[PDB]
């Protein structure tokens, strides 16, 4: 069965906003891809590798380790372009490529940036193959997080007073199963927001420069910081969303790919981070706290989030979460 | 972890083309309730057992054997019924009630309605405790088929040949690809299709009168039966739509609850049983077969068809499917 095989390259591609600034942020390197050499490093179904061809690239190798590097070798035959991309098939670390190459490109971006990414086969790939200077797309990822109230989830908190209503059986009563199951557990959430739902400046709190060296072992150690803002106004703080961007240099201003819910939306969404019940925030509430994204102690490809927060006046609490 | 007891039983509530049949479907029976005795198979919530007790009944057994027992005791006690309606964990088929009862109410319709089904514990409980001549609700069940083009299918089947116009790359060479991961899996996929997907009459495959002796034998066997429709227009035919219909007798007409595709949807969608590949179909292209629900061999519970069908001219064909 291969429903799967096309479902998530079906998504990819269909998400214009992620393909569209791949193809804009290569395509605005052509004056430093044109007659060079290029790693896609997971080619998926080769459009990324295509892309680098349409900017001028000399010679592409498209390294892909799943079923779908068939299609992508079907792709690129089917467009004639057959002697300039090159469809090779399993893991990029233990491909043989016959020579290093003047760039990479990948799209390597998980769920909240870091779960079960490739990060970890771009930054191999990077050291392995890429010559002193090369050029990396994109270049570096950014890591963000804000207090938001959820609106979807404040509907099905909700949801059970409004049964008497429509059926004449009060279930006002389990408001409270509602919130202990909706908020309690110490799950990552990916879901979509938009800009109203959030209740204060977005604060940085990671900076990924993929060139960094020591930048896998930060990963081990994990990545985060401290967090401060303040927020605009009185509303149910649900938690907390963290989300990414990433940015690929011009020739010329950066293009930046945000995942942001003041941005137009991805399939990454953002990943959401509930506190155990709402907690009421006013204007100028303080809300700050450390996070830290980790691998997960039992599958090192997993996220883990380590969240220490205050909101206002409110004690210190620690919550920690896992993607599942 | 709770969120997917809480999040299964707001979806059946949220169901109000479901929730408001067994309302009236039990509302409609007050004559023959007022007074008597009733037993919940898979209480949930309790929600059908306090519409018994809205219809008059005197004492309703509100069994439940998963985790949401508790949430129906809290239910009753808050609106003030735990002198009328008995919450009791654990499974049915060892429940100890005081007395047989006069009438069974439940809500056991899976996914093509016998996919992981409560049908098995509603005939136990029948043969069991129901007094001689007492009420079921529902009592009794249709399955209905009919050939249909899925214009969600025929979307994705498509959306290869749309990639060049947006990216310049042309994946019109993938549809092949997406046609033999989409349709040629032998999976049941469930899905909500609208009426203009309809290609012909549907036809009545299969009847479960549930006070029928020998039912579950029937079920063990399988059920189901021939059909032949002849087509109204020019249409891609991707497969068949299964769907069922309830009935809950009046004191008055019978009450239908449907989940047919012209009918306002509900959770349980339809059931789709797509070919290999699209076939056209014209009007008056006739359409038939023989269809069987029935155990998958490794798992008792889970839903297998056997489908051999003929369309027009072409030979005919088997294809068979399982739930997964
Ligand atoms: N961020 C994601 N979650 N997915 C992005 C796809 C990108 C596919 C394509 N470039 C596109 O942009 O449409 C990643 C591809 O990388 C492949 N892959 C995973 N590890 C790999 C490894 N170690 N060596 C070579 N391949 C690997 C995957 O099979 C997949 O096709
Ligand atoms: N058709 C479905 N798929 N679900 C319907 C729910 C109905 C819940 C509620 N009556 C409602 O209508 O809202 C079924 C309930 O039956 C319970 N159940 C499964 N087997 C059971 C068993 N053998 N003995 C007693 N309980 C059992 C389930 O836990 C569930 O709460």
């Amino acid at each position: 069965e291969c429903y799967s095989d096309v479902s998530v390259h079906e998504e990819m591609i269909a998400d214009r906003v992620r393909t569209d600034a791949y193809r804009l942020g290569i395509l605005r390197n052509w004056a430093a891809l044109r007659g060079k050499t290029v790693l896609d490093v997971g080619a998926g179904t080769g459009i990324l590798s295509i892309f680098c061809a349409q900017a001028g690239a000399r010679r592409v190798y498209a390294v892909e380790a799943s079923a779908i590097w068939q299609q992508a070798r079907e792709v690129v035959r089917f467009n004639g372009l057959e002697d300039r991309v090159h469809v090779l098939p399993g893991p990029v670390e233990t491909v043989e490529l016959p020579e290093q190459v003047d760039a990479i490109v990948s799209e390597w971006m998980g769920y909240g940036l870091l779960h079960e990414s490739m990060l970890s086969s771009v930054l191999h790939a990077r050291t392995k193959w890429l010559k002193e200077g090369g050029l990396l797309l994109p270049a570096s990822a950014e890591l963000f997080i804000v207090p938001i109230s959820d609106q979807m989830l404040e509907w099905r908190l909700g949801f059970w007073s409004q049964v008497k209503q429509h059926y004449g059986v009060d279930m006002s009563c389990l408001e409270g199963f509602a919130t202990r199951c909706l908020m309690g557990h110490s799950e990552i959430v990916v879901q979509g927001l938009s800009g109203e739902d959030v209740l204060a400046r977005p604060q940085r709190f990671a900076q990924l420069e993929l060139s960094r060296a020591g930048l896998e072992q930060e990963l081990e150690a994990g990545v985060g910081g401290r967090f401060r803002c303040s927020c605009y106004g009185s509303a149910p703080m649900h938690g907390f969303a963290i989300w990414f961007q990433v940015t690929f240099p011009g020739g010329e201003k950066p293009l930046v790919l945000s995942t942001s819910p003041f941005h137009p939306a991805t399939h990454w969404k953002q990943a959401l981070l509930y506190l155990n019940e709402p907690v009421q925030v006013e204007q100028d509430t303080d809300v700050s706290g450390e996070i830290t994204l980790l691998p997960s102690r039992d599958n090192p490809r997993r996220l883990r989030v380590l969240l220490r927060y205050k909101v206002g006046d409110q004690e210190e609490k620690t919550k920690d979460f896992a993607m599942e």
